[PDB]
DNA sequence: CATTCCGATAGTGGGGTCGCAATTGT
DNA sequence: ACAATTGCGACCC
DNA sequence: CACTATCGGAATG
């Protein structure tokens, strides 16, 4: 309710005494988050009141400005994925699913687009001027990087032709293009640093770096692809024009984003970047079909984690050769026991492969994959390792059986492998310290109770010495007992205590998510928290009632119904309430 | 309607790099 | 008593 | 970030 004026001398004077403790104090950085936080907001304001702002203002800054902690921002509009499709046939599946949804508005037009591998960046425009840029984070909450993605000279710090809106989110990728790669590698090895493995890895790492001069060294460049949060302005209902218009705005825009009528264009479109896949000067994973009109794209909607009118069309995967040096079984929350391969270190793709996911008993059978085996390896979707098949020409004379563990490899309990099911899992329950690991390490995770600070590592050690056993415990530490673990001390404590001070607020259906209910993941999770609204009448709902929940069967019905059932978990969720944890009524 | 098909989730798994601070070194 | 290493978690894909 | 199993619900005969 503050008028303007006031508003923007509030916040410089923050400003000003922050970068004032950095001097005094001979701070080598300013630890606050806070700093980049209330400069953002300071931009925001001044954009709007061009006429009030200052030359003494800190977003003046006349040279080098202090280093500042890492802040976060928020996207009114989620950053979500993309659903793939690797081939023809699944893009026509794509295709017919589109079709079949819309009623005859038949005319649904393609816009093709090369799907860049770096990272995915917003970045906000306010009156054609560049306030702030994030990244994707949970896709809803990012990292604030405005200070290296400014010193990208792709990135136009201001948009100059005709009716530019007042909020503009372009939403776009950062990256390094090969000659940018191989001209910072040969500076770190004529020096003493460190060299890259590739540049999706190395254009991410220039964005995460505190200080700015060092993100200005590394050619980072950018396109956009699309649009984020919008107000005002006099944009097309075409996406393809849209990018047309940033062009002109002074964005860089690829020059092979392209139309297709049928999907036999689309075909061809995809096979043509294949083809000159070595001759773009920087790398990518395939193409982005996409339904060019905004109106259709907006009645087909988006499913939890992606879009309903678009996919990445990604291209096959380069694929490696190396032995199984072992499989081991690890525990996860549900008691479920998965297989690991253990791999002779191998490099595909740009990166060190060591690691592989056997997903279950039915899969190494399939594979008929013995300890020892040679094995194709590749990294799927070129980001996880995947055993495609053994070599059996090369199998060496010494190999040694897999036996899937009978028994859990943690507490020794009996695995089940329920008839018809592929998954088997330890019973131990309570008792197993894999599942309490596993489960405690779910509830704190960035999708649940987002507790920063809180790895394997000290949730390993906390359950270990049975310092922790419900989440509840979590919220009854404190410094003291933390200062003395492995890996642990006094200012590590602190931040420990204070992220979890911090944690208490959250939401219900994170809370729900973090309570690790089977079956209910975060986007049942969400559902259930919508439907009913309240803890109260959540747990009252009867099996019956609990069917009418939507994407909900007896399944998952009757274990939320089976899960409160139970005073134990009665208990937990009291006592976490107790602790503080809370969230907005609706 | 019984089966089969399929869209959307749940659950569990990978590697690179950087900032912060615990830990080791001068 | 700082300075240089390095374990761990964040957080990219 | 990807894969597979599984769940819920739509499609098939
Ligand atoms: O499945 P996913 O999370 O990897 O995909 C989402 C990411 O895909 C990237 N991307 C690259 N090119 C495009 C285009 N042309 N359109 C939409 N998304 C695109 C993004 O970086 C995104 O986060
Ligand atoms: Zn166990």
């Amino acid at each position: 309710m503050e008028s303007i004026e006031q508003q923007l001398t509030e916040l410089r004077t923050t400003l000003r005494h922050h970068e004032y403790l950095y001097h005094v104090m001979d701070a080598p950085e300013i630890p606050d988050a806070e700093y980049d936080r209330l400069m953002r907001e300071l931009r925001e304001l001044e954009t709007k009141h061009p006429e009030l702002i200052t030359p003494d203002s800190p977003t003046q800054r006349v040279g080098a400005a202090p280093l500042a902690a890492f802040s976060q921002i928020r996207h009114e509009v989620p950053m979500l994925s993309l659903d793939n499709v690797f081939d023809e046939e699944s893009f026509l599946a794509f295709n017919k699913r589109v079709q079949d949804r819309l009623k005859n508005n038949e005319k649904v037009t393609w816009c093709c687009e090369l799907k860049l591998d770096g990272l995915a960046v917003s970045i906000l425009y306010e009156n054609g001027v560049l306030v702030s840029a994030a990244t994707r984070g949970d896709g809803t909450t990012g990292e604030d990087i405005t200070s290296n993605v400014r010193t990208i000279r792709a990135i136009p710090l201001k948009l100059h032709g005709e009716n530019i809106p007042a909020r503009l989110e372009v939403r776009g990728e950062v990256f390094l293009p090969q000659a940018g790669f191989e001209k910072i590698n040969e500076d770190a090895r004529r020096t003493g640093g460190k060299v890259f493995a590739n540049p999706r890895n190395a254009a991410a790492g220039s964005l995460r770096q505190l200080d700015p001069r060092i993100t200005a060294k590394r050619p980072l460049t950018f396109f956009c692809y699309g649009v984020g949060v919008l107000e005002g302005g006099e944009l097309p209902d075409t996406h393809l024009g849209r990018l047309l218009q940033f062009k002109k705005w002074g964005l860089p825009v690829s020059d092979r984003v392209t139309l297709c009528e049928s999907a036999e264009e689309v075909l061809a479109f995809y096979h043509k970047v294949e083809e000159d896949r070595p001759t773009l000067g920087f790398d990518i994973d395939g193409v982005v079909i996409k339904v060019n009109s905004l109106a259709q794209q907006e009645q087909l909607g988006f499913v939890a984690r992606a879009p309903r009118w678009a996919v990445a069309f990604k291209f096959p995967a380069q694929e490696q050769m190396t032995f199984v040096r072992d499989v081991e079984f690890q525990v996860g929350r549900t008691g479920a026991i998965t297989p690991v391969a253990r791999l002779e270190p191998v490099h595909v793709a740009g990166v060190l492969v060591s690691n592989a996911t056997l997903h279950n008993a039915d899969e190494i059978e399939r594979l008929g994959l013995r300890i020892g085996d040679k094995v194709v390896i590749r990294r799927a979707g070129d980001v996880i390792p995947q055993v495609v098949n053994v070599v059996l020409s090369e199998r060496p004379e010494d190999t040694r059986e897999v036996v899937f563990p009978t028994h859990c490899p943690v507490c020794g309990s009996d695995v089940e492998r329920v008839e018809g099911e592929a998954v088997a899992r330890c019973t131990g329950g309570l008792i197993c310290g894999a599942q309490r690991k596993e489960s405690l390490k779910h509830f704190v995770s960035r999708r649940a109770m987002d507790v920063d600070g809180m790895g394997d590592k000290i949730i390993d050690q906390l359950v270990e010495k049975e310092y922790v056993h419900t989440p509840a415990d979590l919220f009854k530490l404190t410094a003291g007992k933390l200062t003395g673990l492995e890996r642990m001390g006094p200012k590590s404590a602190q931040n420990v205590v204070n992220a979890l001070e911090k944690a208490k607020e959250t939401t219900f259906a994170r809370f729900l998510y973090a309570l690790g209910i089977r079956e209910v993941g975060e986007a049942t999770a969400a559902g259930l928290a919508a439907y009913f609204g309240t803890l109260e009448a959540l747990e009252a709902a009867s099996i019956e009632e609990l069917q009418k929940v939507p994407d909900v069967g007896i399944v998952v019905a009757s274990h939320v119904h089976n899960f409160f059932a139970e005073e134990s978990n009665r208990n937990v969720i009291s006592e976490l309430l107790a602790e503080g944890v809370h969230w907005p009524a609706p």
